[PDB]
C-alpha cells in the first residue's frame, strides 16, 4: 500500500486578540488553520491513539498562544504555533499553519481615528502559510486575497488566435474587474516587517492596475499587468524569493440592445458572475 | 379559493451603468427586482398567458431604462421603472421594484480620486425600495445593509431579569459587533444620496460616540432608539424607520482549566447564535 | 416619535436532539429563532434593562425545552417555546418562533434503514413558523424550502403580450427548473399530524410538476403550476387554512452556436445564476375544492 | 526573475446536456474549469497577445465539445476538452480540466424512474481533473465531495496524548459528523467504467463509516476509518494507483445543564460550524 502524506489538525480556529492602552484599544482577529504530521502511523494502522494530540489541544494551544505572545503579526503568530508543536513533541515531524485576518480597520472621520470603534473593510485581505519540518526553518508565505477592483477603460484584447470557435471581437478598450489573489514566498535570514511588506505590495498591485490617477495606463493583457506586479514586487523588496499570482477576469458585457432597434455599446453592460476567466503565473528568483 | 395576493417579475437583474465625461467615468452598479401584479389572474386559473409582460421583457426594460434615464439614484431608477410599467400597462394594477447598489468606490490615495478605478468597498450597502398602486404615488423605503461595526468597550449589559435558565453574569464592559440594517420609509416633500449618507453617519454617531472617548451604551435597544429619534428629527422627510441590530458575541475564552487568567483580552468570534435587537418608530415626533 | 414594533431574540440557536431506543438511534436537528415582544419600552427610552430576558437565557431556554419536551414537531416545539414565554413572564405579550429542520436522512440501502447512521439530503427543507399573542392563542405556519427540481420538457410559454422591448420567442417546449418555496396556515380546533402533512404537500408539490411518470404533463406556465398545488392542498388538506407560494424560474437557455456554423437547439443549454424570474402567489380558503 | 507555472483559462463554464431518447431524457449538468499553459511568454513579457487562444473560445470549445463528442463520462469530457487543445494548437503544451457534476437525481418511487423530472440531490458530488503535457498520455482523477454524514454513536476517541492544554476527556462513545473529500488517480492502460468505480468507491465509504446496518461498527480513531477506505479501495479497485481523503470531524457537543439544574448526557446536543477537526492522508499503490 504505502504512505504519501499524512496531516489532522484543527480548522477555523477564530480568535479576537484584544490591547488596551487606557481609552486607545487595538485589536486583530484572525482564522487558523493548524495541521501536524506524525512520525508514528498506528493511529491510522491499528486505531492506537497514543500519540495523538487531540485537535481539542490544537485549538487550546491557539488561544493560550495568542494570549502568551499576542498576535502584532500574523506570520509571528503562525511561527509561534509551529515552533509550539515542533519543540513540545518529538514524533510530530511537521507543522502547518494558515492564517487568515479580518480585514478589521478603525473608524475615521475627518482624519481623525477613533479609539475603540472598528468596520469591517475587505478591500484586501491579509492571509499567511507557514510550514516547518522538524529541525528546518520556517516557509513563511505571506498574501493578498478578496481584494475587488474595476477600471472602466484604459484595458484592450487583440491580436488574438482566430479558430474556428472563436467569435470575440478585438477591442482596444473594455472594462477590466477582477478579484486579486496574491501569494509570495520569503527568503531567509528574515528582517522583514511582514505588516509593511503587506501594505507595499498591495500598494503595488493596485498600481499596476490601475497606474497613475489621472491618466491611468493601458493594460493590453490580464497577463502582462500579472507579470508586472510581479516584476515591481521582487523589486521593491528584496526578501520575496517568489511571487504566485491568479486574476480572474471577471465580465462586463456590452448588452446588445439590436433586436430592439437601439444601440448602446457601451453604458449599460451585464455584470456575469460565470463564467470568468482565470489568468495565473508564479515567477521566482 | 380566495385570492390573498399574487405577483410575477424578475429577480436579480444585474446592471452596470457607466458614464464618460472626457477621461472622467462614473459608474452605478446594482442589482434589481421587478414585481408586478396584474388585474386578470387567468395565468393562474386557466394557464391563459394573454395578459402576461414575459419577465423577459421586464429584463429589458429595467435595461432601457438604464440607459435612457440613467442610474442617478436607485430610488429614481425603481420609481421610473414602477411608472413605467404603471402607466405603460392598464392591467398592471401594482408595480413593486427592489434595487440593491453595488459599494463600489472610487479609488483614493491621499484625498486624490482616480478617474476611473474603483475598489469595492462594503462598508454600508445602499438599497431601496418602491411600491405603487395603479393611479396612486410610490411609497419608498430607501435602507443601510451589511454595514459591520465592532468596538471593544463603552458598552455594558445589567439589571436584566434573572430566571432559573440565566447564566449570564452582569457586565460594565463588553464588546458590541453588530451589521446594521437599517430601512427607513419617505413622507412626500428629497436628495437621496444625501439623506443616505446622512442617517449612516447618524448610526456610526449613536454606535461609536465621540472619537476621543466613546460614549457608554447599556442597552442595545437604547442604542437602536437614539438612532431612530437623532433621524426622524435631522431628517423631517423620513416618516419612519425599521432598525435591525444583530449582537454578534465574542465571548472571553476561560483558560481556568489549563492554568491561564485570561478576562479579557483573547476572544471567541461565535458566528451563532446571535442576539437579535429590532424596532420599528413612526412619526411623530 | 411613536412606535411601531419591537422585538428582540436569539437567532441560530442551534439543537441536536438524539432519542436512544436500543440500538436504534432517531434524530432531529434545528435551527431556532425566537423573538420576543415587551409591554415595557423603558429599554429604548432610557435603557433600562429591568424588564429584559437576557438574549442568552433564551438560549438556554430553548436547550432546555429540547431536553424536557424533545422535539418530535418542530411545529410543537415552536409551540411549546411560545407558551413557556407567555406564561412565565407577564410582559411578554407577544412570542414569535421560526425553526428549520437540517433534512438528515437515515442511511438506506437495498431496502434496510440502518439503525444510527444519517446522510444529509436536502430534497426539501421543514421549516415553520409559530406565533402567539398574550392570551390568544398560535398562529401555525408550515412550509417547505430549498427544493430543487428540473424537468426537460412538458413545459411551454406562449400567448403572450409582445411590446417593444419582448424579444422573448413563444416557444412549447423548453426546461423548466425551480426552487419550491412553499408555506401554509393551520385552521385551528386541531387534528394535525403536522410532519404527515409535510410529506403529502410535498408529495401534491412534485405531482403537480412532473405530472405522471412515464408521459409527464404539459406546463402552460408557471403561473398554473402554482395554482394547480395550492388547489390540490387545500382539497386533499381540510386542516390548512392558506397557502404561499413562491417559485423561481431558473433558466436554462439555448446556446445559439449559428456563429460558428453550428445548429444547437436544443441539447446543450446554458444554465444561469442570475436573472431569474419569480413567480408568486398566496389563495386562501373560503370557495373552492377539487 | 523568471518563469515559474503559468497559465489561463476560464472556470465556471456551465452546461446543461439533454439527451433525448424518443421520451426517455437524459441529463448531466456540469461546471467546467480549463487551463492551458502556453510555450511563449510574450503575452506575459511584452502584451502580445498572439498566441493566445481567447478564454471566450475556451469556452465556445467546451460548448461545441458537448454538443459533438458527448458528456456521459465527465472523465471523459475532460480528457476529450484536453485532446482538443493539445492537438489544435501545438504552442500549447499543458491542459488542465476540472469538472464538477451537479447531483441531479431521476424522480422517483420503489424503482419507477420519471422520464424527464429531475431533483437535486447532494448526496455525494462527483468530481473530476484530468491533466495532459505535450505528447504524454492524460493523468486522471476522480473524486467525491459534498457527502454529508452524522452518526450518532459506535465512535470513540481514547488513549491520547494528554498534555497541560488537554481538557478532552476520553469517550467511548461520540457523535461522528464529517463531510468526505476523496479523490483518487487511476493507474493508466485503464479499461475503466469511470461512473461504476465512482458508485464503488462511494460504497465502500459509507461502508467504513457507518458499518452494518444492524449493528453498526466501532471506529476509534477518524485516522482509522480513512485509511480502511483508502485500503479496502485499492483492493475492490485495480486500476485507483492511489487515494487521498479529507475528512473533517464537524463537532456535536454535549449541551452541559448543570449550571441550571438539569442533567443532560447526551439528549441535546450543541452543532458547531467552527472550528472543526481534519484528518486526511493520502495513500498510493504497490
Amino acid at each position: 500500500v504505502e504512505f504519501v502524506r499524512t496531516g489532522y489538525g484543527k480548522d477555523m480556529v477564530k480568535v479576537l486578540h484584544i490591547q488596551r492602552d487606557g481609552k486607545y484599544h487595538s485589536i486583530k482577529e484572525v482564522a487558523t488553520s493548524v495541521q501536524l504530521t506524525l512520525s508514528s502511523k498506528k493511529d491510522y494502522l491499528h486505531g492506537d491513539n497514543s500519540d495523538i494530540i487531540p485537535t481539542d489541544t490544537i485549538k487550546n494551544t491557539v488561544h493560550v498562544l495568542a494570549k502568551f505572545k499576542g498576535i502584532k503579526s500574523i506570520e509571528a503568530f503562525a511561527m509561534n504555533i509551529c515552533e509550539h508543536f515542533l519543540s513540545s513533541f518529538n514524533h510530530v515531524i511537521r507543522a502547518q499553519v494558515y492564517v487568515e485576518e479580518v480585514p478589521w480597520k478603525r473608524f475615521e472621520k475627518n482624519g481623525v481615528k477613533h479609539v475603540h470603534a472598528f468596520i469591517h473593510t475587505p478591500t484586501g485581505t491579509h492571509f499567511c502559510e507557514v510550514e516547518q519540518m522538524k529541525s528546518g526553518p520556517p516557509v513563511i508565505h505571506s498574501g493578498i486575497k478578496d481584494l475587488k477592483v474595476l477600471k472602466t477603460t484604459q484595458s484592450g484584447f487583440e491580436g488574438f488566435i482566430k479558430d474556428q470557435f472563436t467569435t470575440l471581437p478585438e477591442v482596444k478598450d473594455r472594462c477590466f474587474a477582477t478579484q486579486v489573489y496574491c501569494k509570495w514566498r520569503y527568503h531567509q535570514g528574515r528582517d522583514v516587517d511582514f505588516e509593511a511588506t503587506w501594505d507595499t505590495v498591495r500598494d503595488i498591485v493596485l498600481k499596476k492596475f490601475a497606474g497613475p490617477y489621472d491618466k491611468g495606463e493601458y493594460s493590453p493583457s490580464v497577463q502582462k499587468t500579472l507579470y508586472d506586479i510581479q516584476v515591481l514586487s521582487l523589486s521593491r523588496v528584496p526578501e520575496i524569493e517568489d511571487m504566485e499570482i491568479s486574476l480572474p477576469n471577471i465580465h462586463y458585457f456590452n448588452i446588445d440592445m439590436s433586436k430592439m432597434g437601439l444601440i448602446n455599446k457601451e453604458e449599460v453592460l451585464l455584470p456575469l458572475d460565470n463564467p470568468y476567466g482565470k489568468i495565473t503565473g508564479t515567477v521566482k528568483r
